[PDB]
């Protein structure tokens, strides 16, 4: 019983749609998210370090795009949510990933999208009111 | 025999020390550095992940200040160090960190700084110039 839902992770690029779309509908639906952009409060002994929102959340949702995957912090983002983290792990497409752009050595996000076991975004409203309701659903899904 | 001398990292708030200072110094003096400010290149497959430097590099030089320890991104770029590499980390204490600030979790930074293992900046020249001469030889230590 985590106090989060999710870390959510982004790249600069995507922080406009993140915040304005995904984080605006997840909280407004009830959720709750930690997120360093708002939650890393630097210098404060618990919430000023990189462990907290991944040690009580119960998913971490990372959102891709080619701006996630070729940013050296998002790498870094990666690496660590690799070795910390397993079903906890929630992938969000934004746009699509050219193949093996993904460095080799990201194994576990190299795999999971392999095994297409992400949730990808839609331009079509159809095809986003399901995304909403599946997105909440792994959210609610047992580690 | 690795092509680079050191992959440096430093948070933002050094990065004019650094650059002005450490890194001038030890180009000026030979050495060879791969820093992602410089040297990582978005996109290209061999230089545009965060693996390139650390692999290719002898050691691993952090610039060490309360910016460092509370900065979001150099904590996961100390994470990752921590969790890559050993006798191939230098730790430049450029200012003063304060007791227990470096979150409980980054075992081998705490442990390095408990035994004292680091060298540490001084505005006096004299100690400068001893300084200089250290940080030379620690590069060239074996691993």
């Amino acid at each position: 019983n985590k106090p989060f839902d999710a870390f959510i992770s982004y790249s600069e690029h995507d922080a406009d749609w993140t915040k304005e779309h995904l984080l605006k509908k997840l909280e407004t639906d009830g959720f709750k998210i930690c997120y360093h952009e708002r939650d890393f409060k630097p210098g404060h002994p618990v919430l000023g370090n990189i462990f907290y929102c991944i040690e009580n959340s119960h998913k971490v949702l990372f959102v891709l795009s080619p701006s996630f995957v070729n940013s050296c912090w998002c790498q870094y983002e990666l690496y660590f949510a690799e070795h910390r983290v397993q079903d906890s792990l929630i992938m969000v497409v934004l746009e699509d990933l050219p193949p093996d752009s993904v460095p080799q050595k990201f194994s576990k996000l190299r795999k999971l999208l392999k095994r297409k076991t992400y949730l990808k975004w839609s331009p079509e409203e159809h095809k986003q009111k399901i995304f909403w309701h599946q997105l909440a659903a792994v959210l609610k899904t047992t580690n």
